């Protein structure tokens, strides 16, 4: 997260860390056995970490947990990120407590210049690098299709919005991958892609959860 600042221990309690030797995605915990998370984290050997607040000291309320599924979406094009997004199985149900809480999938999408949340552990610098071990968060407005379109021009599809500030400064980044984009209390959006991070004119691009509901809804009761 550029631009953005530190949330405090365990102010996202559904924010997940995905960890393989190291951090390397977000996701969201969507209830106690099961993370949405972005298709491009997909790996083998996945721990979901919950509770986290430093990734790098054990403060007390963590909970780590090996995947024992994953599940990318079938229509996934790495190419082009249209429709990314995962389903990650628990192997164990996680306990859920004030600091490890499941978000809400929406009802509905969310309208054109609602304000969200974004959260993650990603880069916090737009040139260069800076990797924080505490939680980073933005307030940003989701933004118009067109404006989107336009500064991505055939790049979106109807799965993907745009969420930030055109003049920049203020956007995720890389390691924030898979994050979540809360809005009035449902996720929204999966940090996805962009160009740079917090460039004037290139806001961040987000996978459209809404889309995806009743899909979660039918994977999660089959699997
Ligand atoms: N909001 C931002 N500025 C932001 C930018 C980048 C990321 C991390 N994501 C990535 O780097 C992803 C995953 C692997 C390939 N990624 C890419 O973004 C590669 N670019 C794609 C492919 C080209 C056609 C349209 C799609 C964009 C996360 C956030
Ligand atoms: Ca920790």
């Amino acid at each position: 997260i550029v631009g953005g600042y530190t949330c405090g221990a365990n102010t996202v309690p559904y924010q997940v860390s995905l960890n393989s030797g190291y951090h390397f995605c977000g996701g969201s915990l969507i209830n106690s056995q099961w993370v949405v998370s972005a298709a491009h984290c997909y790996k083998s050997g996945i721990q979901v970490r919950l509770g986290e607040d430093n990734i790098n000291v054990v403060e007390g309320n963590e909970q780590f947990i090996s995947a024992s599924k994953s599940i990318v979406h079938p229509s996934y094009n790495s190419n082009t990120l249209n429709n990314d997004i995962m389903l990650i199985k628990l192997k164990s149900a996680a306990s859920l407590n004030s600091r490890v809480a499941s978000i809400s999938l929406p009802t509905s999408c969310a309208s054109a210049g609602t304000q969200c949340l974004i959260s993650g552990w990603g880069n916090t610098k737009s040139s260069g690098t800076s990797y924080p071990d505490v939680l980073k968060c933005l307030k940003a407005p989701i933004l118009s299709d067109s404006s989107c379109k336009s500064a991505y021009p055939g790049q979106i599809t109807s799965n993907m919005f745009c969420a930030g500030y055109l003049e920049g400064g203020k956007d995720s980044c890389q390691g924030d991958s898979g994050g979540p984009v809360v809005c009035s209390g449902k996720l929204q959006g999966i940090v996805s892609w962009g160009s740079g991070c917090a460039q004037k004119n290139k806001p961040g691009v987000y996978t459209k959860v809404c889309n995806y509901v009743s899909w979660i809804k039918q994977t999660i009761a089959s699997n």
